[PDB]
């Protein structure tokens, strides 16, 4: 049991790592829980475990906020999404992407079936459990309802069998055996949802694990293809297959190490007040009145001092930003890559509330192509705009070789610089809208379309001959024996640790 | 001779400050001033005085790089700037651009004629000083010449008398009694070259002084209006008359204290290479073949161990960026008020590269006007881009009142999640550009004209009832009593100076 595939290892890991604040007098769920650990995202501190949470019963449960936020120093800021995938601490964006895309031309390694786990050492009936009554999180104050979940992952099959989806989307109890929840188009769960619907027999099997193995969580926010079951690609990815046991009242599989298991099923012809909700962009528009889709609660498992993982999601940073958005970026360079686009590296700058993504373009082959700017534009949008993996972004910034698509400010650097507003810019009106965004779903114009932009800043000659400037900046307007004469006499002159 | 009326003086301030660094030991102004200065702008650290220049030959001369650049610490991170201008360094961007703009509506204080300064301590005439055998810095590897002015201001005067202008414009060496120099439309120096050269009479009288005042060097870097002579703004601004000694060579008045004074003419007829030079925006073009305005230098007088001040801008962060944006902001801020239009404040964000500026608007007053994001984005874009304030800005971002729009990071919040690409967006592409910006200059269209935009990150309710979010952050999805008890309670459960 490593960290990277048991959440119980993971937390092991990160007290080890001088990367949790164990608090073990008593929080309240309600806001100081979520308040604590948004404080904590605000200011990379170390991810806060609550172990004395106000109205825990029976060993449910404890939380964990910030599960994927980062941390303090540059050296190993990354080091808790380091800590889901058996990375060293150090590691870098890039590295970390290409972990997770790692699995996308190897041959999944299905998961292996295991009579028991800790999952089961706890068990609450149809009889035994009242939603309401379990210290489930108020994460914001204007939420309109208690949102037990935002990082677990939901588990659900397609009918015929050959597709089980793992993926997170936000929940909120309703009543004493149901949540209601985000299922929206295009994300996986709404597409199984819908062939259910249409098979129209019966309610969708449907589990909620939370608490699940580190390298699962990671696949389970990343738009891994249509059709692709997230256990084998993350057995793949990690070189194990994952254990599973089954469900008591489904033929669903969970983790067998997960700390808390939600069983029932996922209602086809119910839906159920939903949010309003505090949201990955930084808002919460109190009030909002959305119906969204209801789940039935028949069964809760779970482990001996059961820990819940929370999200306090919000303004910058948390897993929303660290996690839904690199990953989708990292999937989107997947995606240019398949369709012959000369696309390296992809990124969702934090500063654009990942509404953005920087991709970094290798301009040799680029100028192999004899191509221009509005056809290019054109092209990058229609692969990346009319597929699920662009689905959360609004505008593609192209970059060439010299920008660190990872270094926001180099991003928006090129961005303020290189791209004209207007003409070295495509606007896309016909392609699927992110709602959330509330430019979309509380702007001028259509909630779900359009509104999506492809702002190309490759200069001119990037297209032609190559780069035809050079940076007035310390490193490109001095040659290399003076500006290491200045850093060797830096301190003697007087001027002013990587880790630290 | 206080700080913000005396070079001298504010060296010494600097010093006491604990914000300069004297080197005694001999630095080359062939790139190792410039490298060392740059690599303080980028750092913020303290500002560079070289008392050993190679090349300095009977008093000419000391070089104070990063004049008015950024300290370290938030506290007085604007502490150069408010030197210049007598303010605590403490002082907030708000309380600069306000102090800078507190002369647009008192009557001028002329300046006052003395007999004779400091800057008559010593002289060079036409047959003993030779450009070319003067320490002038190479600032980028590139640069087409030695930019002897990065920090000097440019005194020329209409034809009638009635307008003296003094303004920060680039000039290099180009022979041993030449410089040559940007002047374009629609700058002051370009509008009064042009009165001279209808005249066609003669050659523009003109002096260059170097080490001036703070407060005139800052007033030399905004755009006050057409027809309105710095020396008196600055004499309001401050409530002191500036003291001038008349050029022995024109009849121009430079002030009594400048450490370097040029005398000559600024041709109506010739024009000599100029350029390239590593920019603002962070870029050189190498081998640019530009032609220039060429002045002729008939004269030089200076201070006993005179002092030059130079400019090491390139990429963030130099006086183009906190000087030339955040004064251009300024004045577009009062531009927008005389215009009835209900704006509070405004800031380039550094982000941006300065082309950007960021007004944050009164919503009561909007609401009030009963208008529409189209028609207000048109009206704000005709007033600022029709204006010769509003030249070197590319972008505007209007945002409502709970955007600081001095925190980068606030305005890109806001301009990536309030405002939708296209739709909430007017293009100006019949308005002046700025073609130093590389997508103008060295883009795909015209480099003088259009790639100008008004982008609204208002949200609709603002134009109508009111906003109609909170924040999903600590400050506003938690009351203020839980709030208080987080921060109280913070460093006890474990978590980690304003000056530090
Ligand atoms: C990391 C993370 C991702 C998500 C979410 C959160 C976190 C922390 C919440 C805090 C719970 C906020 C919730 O709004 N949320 C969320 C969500 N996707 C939705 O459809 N609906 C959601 O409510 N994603 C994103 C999805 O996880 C990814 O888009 C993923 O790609 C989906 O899987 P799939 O459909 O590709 O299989
Ligand atoms: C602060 C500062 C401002 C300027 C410049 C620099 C600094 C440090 C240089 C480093 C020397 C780079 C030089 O490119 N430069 C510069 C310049 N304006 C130009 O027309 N040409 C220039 O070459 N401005 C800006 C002007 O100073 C302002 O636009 C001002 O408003 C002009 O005065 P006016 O015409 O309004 O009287
Ligand atoms: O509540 C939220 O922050 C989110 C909802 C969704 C929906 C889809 C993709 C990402 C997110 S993030
Ligand atoms: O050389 C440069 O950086 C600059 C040239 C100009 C011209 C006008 C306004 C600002 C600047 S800044
Ligand atoms: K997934
Ligand atoms: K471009
Ligand atoms: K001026
Ligand atoms: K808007
Ligand atoms: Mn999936
Ligand atoms: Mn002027």
């Amino acid at each position: 049991q490593p960290a990277h595939l048991c959440f119980r290892s993971f937390v092991e890991a990160l007290k080890v790592d001088n990367d949790l604040v164990e608090i073990n007098t008593p929080i309240d769920p309600n806001l100081e829980a979520a308040a604590i650990t948004r404080r904590v995202c605000e200011t990379n501190d170390k991810a806060p475990l609550f172990n004395n949470l106000i109205g825990m019963k029976n060993g449910l449960f404890r939380i964990l906020g910030a599960p994927g936020s980062l941390r303090k120093s540059s050296a190993d800021r990354y080091g808790r999404l380091a800590r889901h995938l058996a990375l060293p601490p150090t590691a870098s964006m890039r590295e970390i992407l290409d972990k997770m895309l790692s699995a996308s031309d190897m041959p999944p390694i299905p998961p292996t079936i295991v009579p028991t786990g800790p999952c089961k050492e706890n068990s609450l009936d149809d009889s035994e459990f009242d939603l309401t009554e379990l210290p489930v999180p108020l994460i914001h104050k204007s939420d309109g309802g208690k949102y037990i979940q935002t990082y677990g992952m939901h588990i659900v099959q397609s009918p015929d069998g050959t597709w089980t989806n793992w993926s997170i989307a936000r929940a909120m109890v309703h009543d004493k055996n149901h949540l209601t929840g985000l299922v929206i188009p295009p994300q996986h769960i709404w597409q199984i949802h819908q062939m259910w619907k249409k098979e129209g027999r019966s309610d969708v099997p449907w589990a909620l694990a939370f608490g699940v193995p580190p390298a699962a969580i990671m696949a389970s926010s990343m738009p891994i293809p249509d059709g692709v079951t997230e256990a084998g690609y993350v057995g793949a990815m990690t070189g194990s297959s994952l254990e599973l046991v089954k469900c008591d009242t489904n033929d669903l599989y969970v983790p067998a190490t997960s700390e808390i298991v939600l069983e029932g099923t996922l209602s086809i012809s119910e839906t159920g007040p939903e949010g309003p909700f505090g949201e990955m962009h930084g808002y919460i528009f109190p009030g909002d009145t959305h119906l969204g889709a209801k789940y039935k609660v028949n069964r809760i498992t779970y482990r001996n001092n059961a820990i819940m993982p929370m999200s306090s999601c919000g303004r910058l940073t948390d897993e929303t930003h660290t996690m839904s958005g690199s990953l989708a970026a990292a999937e989107i360079r997947k995606l240019c890559q398949q369709n012959d686009l000369p696309i390296t590296d992809a990124f969702a700058p934090f500063e654009s509330q990942v509404t953005w993504v920087a991709l970094r373009v290798d301009t040799e082959k680029l100028r192999a192509m004899k191509t221009t700017s509005e056809g290019f534009r054109k092209r990058v949008g229609d692969v990346v705009f009319n597929h699920k993996a662009g689905y959360t972004i609004h505008r593609l910034v192209l970059v060439g070789d010299d920008i660190d698509v990872y270094e926001g400010k180099d991003v928006l650097w090129a961005f303020s610089t290189r791209c004209r507003p207007g003409m070295d810019e495509t606007l896309f009106e016909d392609v699927r809208g992110f709602p959330l965004i509330p430019y979309m779903g509380h702007g001028n114009g259509p909630a779900h379309r359009g509104g999506k932009v492809v702002s190309d800043a490759l200069m001119p000659t990037e297209y032609t001959t190559g780069r035809n400037w050079e940076a007035a900046d310390f490193n490109q307007s001095y040659p290399e024996d003076l500006k290491q004469k200045v850093l060797d006499n830096w301190t003697k002159m007087g001027f002013s640790h990587h880790h630290h």
